[PDB]
C-alpha cells in the first residue's frame, strides 16, 4: 500500500558546539525508505536553530568527510544571503531533498550521498554531496539539473568543492 523509494535514507542533525569535537555533535534521527514515511518527517519537522545542520544520506553513509563514500568526494554548494532565509530556504531545501529522494539525476543519482543544509547567520548554505569529486560528467550533470531544478539565474554560478581541500582549507573544481 506504501510507495517504496529506490533508496533508504537517513535524517541527521547537528548542534554547534565548539567546546567538542566536531563529530560529536552528530546525531542520526531516523530513516525511511518510503514516500509516506518521507513525508510524515518532513511535516513533522516543518509543525516542529542557529549553528544547527540538517542531512539527508543514504543509508549507511554518515553526513561527514571520513566516511568511506564521501572520502574521495565533494558538495555542490550553494550559498543563501540572509534575506533569502525567509524567502527561499525552505522552498530550497525541500527541492533538493525532493531530488534526492526521487533520484533526479537520473543514471548520475547513483553518485549522490546526501545533502546538508547549514543555518549560518553569516548566511545559510544548502549542498548536494557526491561520492567521486573526479568524477567529471556525473558531477556537472548533478550540478546542471540540481541548478535548474531550483530555478537559479544562468550567469550566477553555484560551486563544487572537492571534500579534500575543504578539509585542508588554510577552491572549486568545478562551476555551473
Ligand atoms: N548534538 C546534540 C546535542 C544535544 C541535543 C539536545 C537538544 N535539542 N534537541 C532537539 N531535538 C529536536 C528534535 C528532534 C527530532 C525531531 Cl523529529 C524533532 Cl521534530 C525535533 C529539536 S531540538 C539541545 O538543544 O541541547 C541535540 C543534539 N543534536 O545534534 O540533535
Ligand atoms: C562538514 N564538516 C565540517 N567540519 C568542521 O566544521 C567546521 C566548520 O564547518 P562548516 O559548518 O561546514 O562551515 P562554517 O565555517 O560556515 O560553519 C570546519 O572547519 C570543519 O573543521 C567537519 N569536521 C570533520 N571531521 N568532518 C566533516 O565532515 C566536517
Amino acid at each position: 500500500i506504501k510507495h517504496p523509494l529506490q533508496n533508504r535514507w537517513a535524517l541527521w542533525f547537528f548542534k554547534n558546539d565548539k567546546s567538542k569535537t566536531w563529530q560529536a555533535n552528530l546525531r542520526l534521527i531516523s530513516k525511511f525508505d518510503t514516500v509516506e514515511d518521507f513525508w510524515a518527517l518532513y511535516n513533522h519537522i516543518q509543525l516542529s536553530m542557529p549553528g544547527c545542520d540538517y542531512s539527508l544520506f543514504k543509508d549507511g553513509i554518515e553526513p561527514m568527510w571520513e566516511d568511506e563514500k564521501n572520502k574521495r568526494g565533494g558538495r555542490w554548494l550553494i550559498t543563501l544571503n540572509k534575506q533569502q532565509r525567509r524567502s527561499d530556504l525552505d522552498r530550497f531545501w525541500l527541492e533538493t531533498l525532493l531530488c534526492l529522494i526521487g533520484e533526479s539525476f537520473d543514471d548520475y543519482s547513483d553518485d549522490v550521498c546526501g545533502a546538508v543544509v547549514n543555518v549560518r547567520a553569516k548566511g545559510d548554505k544548502i549542498a548536494i554531496w557526491t561520492t567521486e569529486c573526479e568524477n567529471r560528467e556525473a558531477v556537472t550533470h548533478i550540478g546542471r539539473v540540481y541548478k535548474e531544478r531550483l530555478g537559479l539565474p544562468p550567469k550566477i554560478v553555484i560551486g563544487y568543492q572537492s571534500h579534500a581541500d575543504t578539509a585542508t582549507k588554510s577552491k572549486n573544481r568545478f562551476v555551473v
